[PDB]
């Protein structure tokens, strides 16, 4: 109802960049070379003449994407990638750990970022002291969606400003931390859903967790090409429509689509 369409756009190249993240040529990467996916997974950002500033494979959980540069569109994306076994990443997925540091407490999330986190802290650094005109970006999908998430939540206590764009992205935390989430004044929140994707649905709510808004829910079903009129903005913190909304199930289908086949580059 109330989306633009270059904000459409905008959501179609940071997808396209969660599923660059999957393709293994783009992962350990030699530093320079440019983007590139195969079956045209990306071609927004492979024509957008993006290069691999860093490519890193499986350090920490399966850590897993790249830090890039886009010099068309000026910003530094940091893209995660999801799990190559997504079918048996979604089975044990509900622990929670006490992450006050960013308080209010988090989820593996945590553990594989922070164990990241000081590597690629100073990566981003060096990225955005070489370029401080463009914008910094988080994105990912599924798991590296949440890497992407709390990636953001724990690099805006400097003065990073940062957007965030996460496809299909689990719970990460409590109710607290949804809210911290939201209000948030480094930068923009972009969280998208579709249809009847489970992943958002889990760790359940019940359990303690909760999902910040604004909801970016696209009412098209699993391979079908979407239009901005099917994209409708949900403003409630843990609101129970759009996917929340849907009913229980597990449409992977509908979590292998966002946007096209945000997964199937690896």
């Amino acid at each position: 109802r109330d989306v633009s369409q270059d904000l459409f756009d905008q959501l179609n190249l940071f997808e396209q960049y969660s599923a660059a993240a999957y393709c293994s040529a783009n992962n350990e990467a030699s530093a320079g070379t440019a983007i590139s996916c195969s079956a045209g997974n990306c071609p927004l950002v492979q024509q957008a003449g993006a290069t691999i500033l860093y490519s890193f494979n499986n350090i920490g959980g399966d850590v897993t994407g790249f830090l890039a540069l886009d010099s068309t569109n000026q910003l530094i994306v940091l893209s995660f990638r999801g799990s190559e076994t997504l079918e048996n990443w979604i089975a044990d997925l509900a622990d929670l750990v006490d992450a006050s540091a960013i308080c209010c407490e988090a989820h593996g999330f945590l553990s594989s970022w922070n164990s990241v986190a000081s590597t690629l802290t100073s990566k981003i650094s060096s990225a955005v002291n070489e370029h401080p005109s463009y914008k910094l970006v988080f994105t990912g999908h599924s798991l590296g969606a949440a890497l992407a998430t709390l990636g953001a939540v724990s690099l805006r206590e400097s003065g990073y400003n940062i957007d965030l764009y996460n496809y299909g992205c689990p719970r990460v935390g409590n109710t607290a931390l949804a809210d911290f989430i939201t209000t948030q004044s480094g930068g923009t929140n972009y969280r998208v859903t579709h249809s009847d994707d489970p992943v958002p649905k889990l760790p359940p709510r019940s359990f303690g967790y909760s999902q910040p808004s604004p909801e970016y829910w696209i009412t098209s079903g699993n391979n079908v090409t979407v239009q901005p009129s099917d994209i409708e903005v949900i403003e409630g913190v843990d609101s129970t429509a759009g996917n929340d909304g849907t009913p229980a199930g597990l449409d992977i289908d509908a979590h292998r689509w966002y946007f096209g086949p945000i997964s199937a580059c690896s």
